[PDB]
């Protein structure tokens, strides 16, 4: 009984920005891909500190599935030891991940010929991200550290707005990405 | 009732050479990774085809197993669209694949100081195979085409030994692959 709530992970209408990503705990229940939409085909399958002896976590039977949109070069830092403005300042995992990242273009539900600006993600912050730390505060940012008022100089809004648009290579295209951590 | 023969794909003492790459089909059992060896960690697991309604292929219940030996930096060859000597001339995977790679670094066992040279591959072809073709000839090959007896000129022969070294950096390291067919 109770089966797995993988529709409100996959086939969720509105996914997170990356800096605000989602998680969502799947334990206890029975699997049944049936009742998902058709036509999710992950362009990326990649999965990490997987061992011959533990080939069962691939049933996703007890899993903390995160959520988010980042653009298909960005897709690439979703994975252990990745650097660049993803895996330092909004989502980061650990060298010792285990567990898969899922990706698929949505450029069809995600971008729009006059831009989507709805998705953002942090580019300043003070420090890198531990693994699995998140961080929504948007505050203006200074260099030096100090606390800053815009329109004050040397002060800066951390986020910067993905713009999704719909005549653009599969680089900028926007990807939905659910992250799968075996536990 | 009938475990899984992972034991032997995963467990093999000796891999096949890609050129002569051996299959095995898996259905019919119920897994039981806990015989397997723990050691073997999968630095390369990617799947590709999979969606989101299929996901329960990762149970691996129904499955082809294609096992082989390369060396690192051509571990990237067993992948949908790619051209290299071992995609084109020893083993070719579909654009279309629905399937897994999985692969391991075996510097331990299939590596000596002083060079293990029992894994082959093919480097000469008329040719790029077919998705799934596997050819284990090894006829004289002319570049015109025509008829070939050694030791004529433009006479060559089409296999070569990988060397595999223990103090060697990663990409020349022998890999052991397993890939997975959903079929």
């Amino acid at each position: 009984t109770n089966l797995c709530p993988f529709g409100e992970v996959f086939n969720a209408t509105k996914f997170p920005s990356v800096y605000a990503w989602e998680r969502k705990k799947i334990s206890n229940c029975v699997a049944d891909y049936s009742v998902l939409y058709n036509s999710t085909f992950f362009s990326t399958f990649k999965c990490y500190g997987v061992s011959a002896t533990k080939l069962n976590d691939l049933c996703f039977s007890n899993v903390y599935a995160d959520s988010f949109v980042v653009k298909g070069d960005d897709v690439r830092q979703i994975a252990p030891g990745q650097t660049g403005v993803i895996a330092d300042y909004n989502y980061k995992l650990p060298d010792d991940f285990m567990g898969c990242v899922l990706a698929w273009n949505t450029r069809n539900i995600d971008a729009t010929s006059t831009g989507n600006y709805n998705y953002k993600y942090r580019y300043l912050r003070h420090g890198k991200l531990r693994p699995f730390e998140r961080d929504i505060s948007n505050v203006p940012f200074s260099p030096d550290g100090k606390p800053c008022t815009p329109p004050a100089l040397n002060c800066y809004w951390p986020l910067n707005d993905y713009g999704f648009y719909t005549t653009t290579g599969i680089g900028y295209q926007p990807y939905r990405v659910v992250v799968l951590s075996f536990e």
